[PDB]
């Protein structure tokens, strides 16, 4: 039972002495070696006032500038807009750690995924996240499952549109593929309420494309949108073109234009 | 497969309502009453589980007078006079909240478990509910009473080492659910031989014991709060009224753990995180 009670507690009792040496600068030296899987744990674990080594700010710019990727050498990550160096290099090294588990243990992929997303708000745990409740609602196909997906969607947009126009593509993304399951199992009424929730989506991220020009960097490793998007596609134009042609039915005149309008309103208020 | 992957709950749709009515008209004496109206547990999870805009309402100023006015209302079924006090470093909302969700966990700990998870998950991980943390550990020793694995009391200690530096803002109570804890702990490793954790758990316990001397005096509130207004005796297996008597009755059963230089090492420890983190 202890399992079910402590689900996401646990800092490896490696850190327990480094977090005590921490609630300086020998700490600068003992923090510079721990392995990124074990910074990251110990920023993501940590008391709320050892979590507050947002002065080492020095030392985040430079393991934030160390961050590859294995697949393109010439890629450098860019500054991460609102969030910290110290946040996107944690969150992105949890979500490393979750795919290197994916296959051997999957409670290590949802607990580091889960601390990935939760506590760094790393777009990448959330695009995972997201691809497998989708994989989950593509095989199982039940009113509840398709319910779960859309509400867990839906609680998570807010925090997910930080990201901006990829948060929005990403929301857009989920949108699209729910209408697609309520469609299939006959539920037409809410296989339109995600269809111009999705034309929302694509609005947003539409009218913050010039804003989030780092955030796309990042967000892509600077291929540009063609994997924001089922149609493999290279801009938004071409997704709501696309998109419209697919659920012409769904997105009448009228309701694009309430969706566009509700758009403008977060992009007139929330942003800038 | 997806419950798993969404670990933790999920903003209630009965709140996606209020939070729109939030995240449009600032503080009104509009939203103040609509959120007076809320069911206690609808408030917390409220608190819990809205995005950033409106957490940042809820923690607003103008809604802190709202705030105050349900924290003085909170009271015990079994005692008509009790008051809680002021939680301060906390805020008054985070204690409101907190509590709530552990009264919910109890009320689902014998209809629905997962729910009991769930709710002191919530109630101790997002608003350090001291209350939550002594469920916890009561329940997770209780488990180790029952299955005594050294695999078991293996994550009880991990649990008691991850958490200790949160549940220490608790001050003196806090201190003294670790000690708990530990002295749990320390019996559990000698009955399956493991004579050297046993002994760095009595170490531990000693060091809880005297880290809650030094902040005693310092703690009124919060062991006002802890024990709602009845003394030391429940924070102990001795029900005892005093730190010094635990420190005593302690000593003697762990004579052999806690000899003169390791109790003295200990104090010393506790004299350092007392020095640094507290005064």
């Amino acid at each position: 039972h202890m399992a079910s009670m402590i689900k996401g507690k646990l800092m490896p009792n490696s850190l327990k002495d480094v977090q005590k040496l921490i609630c300086t600068d020998n700490v600068i030296t003992t923090l510079s070696r721990l392995k990124p899987f074990d910074l990251a744990m110990l920023k993501a674990t940590s008391d709320n006032k050892v979590k507050t080594l947002l002065e080492l700010k020095p030392f985040w710019v430079n393991k934030f500038n160390k961050l590859r990727l294995e697949k393109d050498h010439i890629f450098q990550f860019r500054n991460p807009d609102p969030q910290s160096r110290a946040d996107f290099y944690c969150g992105y090294v949890l979500y490393l750690a979750a795919l290197k588990e994916k296959q051997k243990e999957i409670s290590s992929y949802y607990d580091y995924l889960n601390l990935s997303f939760t506590t760094f708000n790393c777009f990448y745990a959330a695009q995972e996240i997201l691809t497998f409740l989708i994989g989950a609602c593509k095989n199982d196909t039940k009113r509840e499952n398709i319910d779960l997906l859309y509400n867990f969607v839906t609680s998570q947009s807010t925090q997910i549109q930080e990201h901006k126009t990829p948060g929005c593509l990403l929301l857009a993304n989920a949108y699209f593929y729910l209408a697609g399951f309520y469609l299939s199992l006959d539920l037409k009424a809410e296989s339109i309420e995600c269809y111009k929730e999705c034309w929302g989506q694509l609005h947003l991220a539409q009218l913050l494309e010039t804003d989030s020009e780092r955030e796309i960097h990042n967000a892509y490793f600077n291929k540009g949108l063609a994997t924001s998007n089922a149609f493999g596609l290279n801009s938004i134009s071409e997704i709501k073109a696309r998109c419209l042609d697919l659920a012409s039915e769904a997105l009448p005149y009228p309701a694009r234009n309430v969706m566009e309008a509700n758009a403008v309103k977060t992009f007139e208020n929330r942003f800038k």
